[PDB]
C-alpha cells in the first residue's frame, strides 16, 4: 500500500526503500485552505534533491538515495521520530506570537523548536522532557539539534550567496538500521520561509498562505536563482 | 506605591524587602473565572511560609525573610526572571493537551516547563533559545530547572508522608544583589496540585476551577494534614 500524504505519496520499493513523490497539492492552517498549483510537485522534488545533495557533500546524511523521474524521489525508508524541528533565523509566522518581537526581526542566533507530530493534540510545542516521555533520549535529541544547527548555516550561507534569506525550516529526522539519525521528509519552498534579500518578500508557500501573490511563479524564482536555468516541468 | 496582582499584592519595605499580602480573591482560566473565598488569603500564605521553611533547611535559597502577621509575608526584592516554572509528576491540566496521555498518568520522571510571563501573549511555553532571546543564558536556565527539580524531591516526599501526592506545580524565579539565583512568588493550593494518595481528588484550586466542591473546605484539610492543627484564620 501506497502512503498518501498531504503533499507528497511515499511507494515502497522493497525493506529499505521508499519513491518520495510530490504533488501538486498545497494545504495551509492546518488543512483548513487548499488549491492545486501545477508544477509543484515537480519544483518542490527538484529543490528537495539539491538542498540533499548540497547537505550530502558537507557530511550531512540523509535519506536522499536517487531520482525516479519526474516528482518521484527513492529514498531510505527510516523508522522517524515523531517530530518537526523548527530552525530559526529571523521572526515571522508562529514565533510572533511567542516572543513580543516584530516580523523581520533578525535573532541574535538561531532558535530550535521542537514539534511532537500529533494530529489529535494539533502537533503542539514541546520540550526535552516532553521527548523523554515520547521514548526519545536527550541524547537523541542533542543530536538532532546539532544536525538542524549545521543544516542550517550550510543552507542560509548557500543562500545569501544567491541573495536569498533563509527565515526558517522545518525538518524531520529517522533512525536508519544502524541507529543512526538521518535527515528525512523534504526540503522546499513548502518547508521553508524564503525571502528576497533586496525586497524582503516572500519566495515560499507564505505567498498561498497569506495571497500574496502567484506561487508558482515564486517557486519558479527560487528554482532559477539556485539552479541558474529555468523550469522545465 | 503597592503592585496588586490577581492574588497578592507586594508593599514595599526598603531597598531590599517587600510585603507580601496574601488576598481572598481567586481567578482561573487567564482571569474569565472569578471568586472570593473568605479565607483563602490567610491559608495560602500559612502554606507558602511551611513550604519555604521546609526547603530553606534543605539549602533551597527562597525570598522567605519572615511573618508580618496575617496575610503578610517579609520577602527579599529579587529581580524577576519573567518564568514560571512548572514540574509536573502526575499528567493532568494543559499537559493532557501536549501529550496523549489520561489524566492521573505517573510519570515515569519529572516534566519541567517553561513558560514566559506575558499577558499579551497570554504566558506561551517557551524552550532554552527563546529564553536567551530574552536574556536568560542557558547556565541560568539549567541552575532554575536543577532548583525546581530538588524543590520537587523535597516537597513531593514531604508531602507524600502526609497521604499527599504532589501532581505538579509552578515557581518563580528572581537574582539577589549577589547574582544567586532566588525562589520567589508563593507555593500554595493555588500554584500546586495536590490529591489524596487514597482516594485521587483535588485538594487544591482545581476545586475552584471545575466546582469540584467547597475550595476553602479543601484547602483547610491541606493545611490541616500539613500543620495537625484546625486553622485559626
Ligand atoms: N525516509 C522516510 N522514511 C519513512 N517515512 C518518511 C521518510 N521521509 C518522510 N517520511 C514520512 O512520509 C510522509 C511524507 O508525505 P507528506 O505528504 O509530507 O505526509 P504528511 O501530510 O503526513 O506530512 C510523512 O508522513 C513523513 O513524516
Ligand atoms: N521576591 C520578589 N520580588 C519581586 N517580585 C516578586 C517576588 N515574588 C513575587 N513577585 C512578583 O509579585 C507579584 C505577586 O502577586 P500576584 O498576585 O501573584 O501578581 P500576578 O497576578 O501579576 O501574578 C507577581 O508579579 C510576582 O511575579
Ligand atoms: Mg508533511
Ligand atoms: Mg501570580
Amino acid at each position: 500500500e501506497v502512503y498518501e500524504g498531504k503533499a507528497k505519496k511515499m511507494i515502497p520499493i522493497d525493506d529499505d526503500k521508499l519513491i518520495m513523490e510530490f504533488k501538486d497539492d498545497a494545504t495551509a492552517f492546518d488543512g483548513t485552505k487548499k488549491a492545486r498549483f501545477k508544477g509543484k510537485g515537480w519544483l518542490n522534488a527538484q529543490l528537495s534533491v539539491i538542498f540533499f545533495k548540497l547537505l550530502e557533500e558537507h557530511g550531512i546524511k540523509t535519506h536522499f538515495i536517487g531520482v525516479a523521474g519526474g516528482n518521484r524521489l527513492i529514498v531510505e525508508k527510516l523508522d522517524m521520530y515523531p517530530l518537526e524541528v523548527v530552525v530559526r533565523n529571523v521572526v515571522a509566522g508562529s514565533l510572533k506570537k511567542r516572543l513580543p518581537l516584530p516580523e523581520g526581526y533578525e535573532l541574535p542566533e538561531p532558535i530550535v523548536e521542537l514539534y511532537y507530530k500529533n494530529d489529535e493534540l494539533h502537533d503542539p510545542m514541546i520540550n526535552y522532557y516532553h521527548a523523554k516521555v515520547l521514548g526519545i533520549s536527550l541524547d537523541e535529541i542533542k543530536k538532532i539539534e546539532e544536525i538542524a544547527l549545521k543544516v542550517n548555516e550550510i543552507l542560509k550561507d548557500y543562500l545569501a550567496k544567491k541573495g536569498i534569506i533563509l527565515v526558517d525550516f522545518k525538518l524531520e529526522f529517522g533512525k536508519d538500521k544502524n541507529g543512526d539519525i538521518v535527515l528525512a521528509d523534504e526540503i522546499s519552498p513548502d518547508t521553508c520561509r524564503f525571502w528576497d534579500a533586496k525586497t524582503k518578500r516572500s519566495l515560499d508557500k507564505d505567498v498561498f498562505r497569506f495571497d500574496k501573490g502567484d506561487l508558482i511563479e515564486a517557486y519558479k524564482e527560487i528554482y532559477e536563482r539556485i539552479t541558474g536555468e529555468k523550469p522545465e516541468f
